[PDB]
């Protein structure tokens, strides 16, 4: 999160940290959302690599004991059958993870709320992005969860020449583009929370930013549109 601020310890309890084993430690690599006691939603491109993955819930500071963490292994990975690592611009950047154990729900660990199928947001809707990702283009991961105010940019505007052009599709959400605030590497797979009818729901899965840099004027952060994938998500959980 570029141009973010520190989120309160209990503001976004469905946020998780996806980490892989490295030697004798684990490294953070991506965010995700807890959507079931034993199921996580994240980005497909986050699990392209055949690593050993674990999930941490109730996490706030990556390199210090918070006293609230729960650590669970990933037992099965289901990526969207249409996803293509050589073509993120094509969409379908979404995956579901089954955990080896069911986690315990509390004030720091809660299920994310999903929008209803087909739901589209108005231009300039109020949303927040959260994550432990790079705080600067080519910078460093953050230690504590960050948040940034990121209002949507509707399809007709985001798909115009001065913005992303044909690179973005209707199965994506655009947010930001102000040159100051944005997603960045290591935020991917995490939630975009949007306020709808007085409740925060997860409308997006962080997918990509411009190759020119994370916070670039007229190049909003691009998210997978969750509301496009509700049937698939339900179908997967009911059969696994
Ligand atoms: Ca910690
Ligand atoms: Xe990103």
């Amino acid at each position: 999160v570029v141009g973010g601020t520190e989120a309160q310890r209990n503001s976004w309890p469905s946020q998780i940290s996806l980490q892989y084993r490295s030697g004798s430690s684990w490294a953070h690599t991506c965010g995700g959302t807890l959507i079931r006691q034993n199921w996580v939603m994240t980005a497909a491109h986050c699990v392209d690599r055949e690593l050993t993955f674990r999930v941490v819930v109730g996490e706030h500071n990556l390199n210090q004991n918070d006293g609230t963490e729960q650590y669970v292994g990933v037992q099965k990975i289901v990526v969207h059958p249409y996803w293509n690592t050589d073509d993120v611009a094509a969409g379908y950047d979404i995956a579901l993870l089954r955990l080896a154990q069911s986690v315990t729900l509390n004030s720091y660990v809660q299920l994310g709320v999903l929008p209803r199928a087909g739901t589209i947001l108005a231009n300039n809707s109020p949303c927040y992005i959260t994550g432990w990702g790079l705080t600067r283009t080519n910078g460093q991961l953050a230690q504590t969860l960050q948040q940034a105010y990121l209002p949507t940019v509707d399809y007709a505007i985001c798909s115009s020449s001065s913005y992303w052009g044909s690179t973005v599709k209707n199965s994506m959400v655009c947010a930001g583009g102000d040159g100051v605030r944005s997603g960045c590497q290591g935020d991917s797979g995490g939630p975009l929370h949007c306020l709808v009818n007085g409740q925060y729901a997860v409308h997006g899965v962080t997918s990509f930013v411009s190759r020119l840099g994370c916070n670039v004027t007229r190049k909003p952060t691009v998210f997978t549109r969750v509301s496009a994938y509700i049937s698939w998500i339900n179908n997967v959980i009911a059969s696994n």
